[PDB]
C-alpha cells in the first residue's frame, strides 16, 4: 500500500529507512531479532550476510551498524576466534568447538563471524628471509621454539616469545629498539669462532669460520673479557 | 491485557522493565524468588541462565544485576570455588561436595555458579618455558615442590 | 624457580637441605634450586694488593 497516517489517530513513530547490505562484501548483526512470534527475541541476535534489502522490524537494532565481510589477508591473513557458547559443526568448518576453546582460520577465504563466535585477533603472518626467524611460545605447552627460514603465521596456540643477554645486545648491533622476538643471529667474521652453549638442551657448540650463528630459545653467547691498550689493560 | 490504572483507586508502584538475559552469555540470581506460593521465598535465591525474558515478580530483586556466564580461560583458565551448604551429585559434574570442601574446574567449558556455590579464585595457569617453573605449596600437605618444564 | 647459568669454566656447589642431597654442578650447564637447596657462596680475595 501507501496508506494514510492516523488510520484512526495512530502514532506515526517514523518513516524507517531500509538497511541494505552490499552483496560482494557486507553483513551485520541485528539485536532482539524477531523469529516466528512476530515479536522480538529480546536477548538474541541474528546475522545476515548476502545482498539484501532489509527492513528493521520494530524493536530491532543493528549491533555494529553495517560491518563488511571479513575477506582474509589471504596468502597470509588470519582471524583467531573464541566462542561464547558451545556449538558443533555449526561454523563454516562443520567441526566441533567447545565453549571458549578458541582457534584460527586463515588462508584465501572470506569470513562472517558466526552468531556464537568472537573475533579475537586479526592475525597477520610474518614474512621471513631464508635465513631469519622468530621465537614462538606455545601458550598451551609452554614450548618456546625458534621458527626460522620461511614466512610464518602463529598457530592458534602460539604467540611470539622474547629474549636477550645482559650485555650481548651491544656487540650484536656491531641503534633502533632491538626486537626481542626476532631470532638472535650473529655473523661470525672470517677468522673467528664464537662459543655458544644451549642451556635447555645442554648442547655445547663452537661455530667457526665465516658462517653466521643463530641462538635457539635458550642458548647463550659466550662473552670475552679481553685486554687491549698500549699499556695493555 | 493493557489495563486501566486505579481499577478502584489502586496504587501503581511502577512500570517494571523486563530484565532480559542474553542467550550466549548472560545469567543471574534473583533474591526472594517466589515459588509455588505466589508469595516470596524470602531467605532464598533462584539462579537463571540462557536466553530469557524475565519479569521480576513483586518483591524479587536481582542479587548482582545481570551477570554474564563464565566461559573459562580455556586450555588454561580456571575457577576455584567453595560451597555454602553441603551438596551431592548437584554439580554439573554430578559430583558430591561437602560444605566448604572447595575445589576447581578448569578447561574448555562455560560455567554458572550454582545457588549453593561461590567463586573463590578466578585462577589463570602460568605459561612456563621448557626450562623454568614455579614453587607450589600444597596447603593440605604443606609439601613445597618445584614445578618446572611446562605451563602449569 | 631460582636458576643460574653456570659459566663454561666454572662449577657451583649446591646442597639440598630438606633432602640432604649434596651436588656440585660443573660445566657450562645451568642449575635451578629445589625448594630448600642453597647455593654455596664464596668470599674470595680480589684487590691489586690482595684484600
Amino acid at each position: 500500500d501507501t496508506e494514510a497516517h492516523v488510520p484512526d489517530v495512530y502514532e506515526e513513530v517514523l518513516g524507517v529507512v531500509p538497511i541494505t547490505t552490499l552483496g560482494p562484501r557486507h553483513y551485520c548483526v541485528i539485536l532482539d531479532p524477531m523469529g516466528p512470534d512476530g515479536k522480538n527475541q529480546l536477548g538474541q541476535k541474528r546475522v545476515v550476510k548476502g545482498e539484501k534489502s532489509f527492513f528493521l522490524q520494530p524493536g530491532e537494532r543493528l549491533e555494529r551498524g553495517i560491518q563488511d565481510v571479513y575477506v582474509l589477508s589471504e596468502q597470509q591473513g588470519l582471524l583467531l576466534k573464541a566462542l561464547q557458547p558451545l556449538e558443533e559443526g555449526e561454523s563454516e568448518e562443520k567441526v566441533s568447538h567447545q565453549a571458549g576453546d578458541c582457534w584460527l582460520i586463515r588462508g584465501p577465504l572470506e569470513y562472517v563471524p558466526s552468531a556464537k563466535v568472537e573475533v579475537v585477533e586479526e592475525r597477520q603472518a610474518i614474512p621471513l628471509d631464508q635465513n631469519e626467524g622468530i621465537y614462538v611460545q606455545d601458550v598451551k605447552t609452554g614450548k618456546v621454539r625458534a621458527v626460522i627460514g620461511s614466512t610464518y603465521m602463529l598457530t592458534q596456540d602460539e604467540v611470539l616469545w622474547e629474549k636477550e643477554l645482559p650485555s650481548g645486545v651491544e656487540e650484536l648491533l656491531n641503534s633502533a629498539p632491538r626486537n626481542k622476538t626476532r631470532v638472535v643471529s650473529y655473523r661470525v667474521p672470517h677468522n673467528a669462532a664464537v662459543q655458544v652453549y644451549d642451556y635447555r638442551a645442554k648442547r655445547a657448540r663452537v661455530v667457526f669460520g665465516p658462517e653466521l650463528v643463530t641462538l635457539d630459545p635458550e642458548e647463550q653467547f659466550t662473552v670475552l673479557s679481553l685486554s687491549a691498550g698500549r699499556p695493555k689493560r
